[PDB]
């Protein structure tokens, strides 16, 4: 969340789809989820970013 904004992982963006942390299994990346880039892509167990 370089500031809060997603697709930015760490400020830098990926490719939509990285997902946060692959909580069902581990963990991904960090994707835009359209609200923030610090792991908004982890629709797993209960992740979500």
């Amino acid at each position: 969340e370089c500031e809060s904004g997603p697709c930015c992982r760490n400020c830098k963006f990926l490719k939509e789809g990285t997902i946060c942390k692959r909580a069902r299994g581990d963990d991904m990346d960090d994707y835009c989820n359209g609200k923030t880039c610090d792991c908004p892509r982890n629709p797993h167990k209960g992740p979500a970013t």
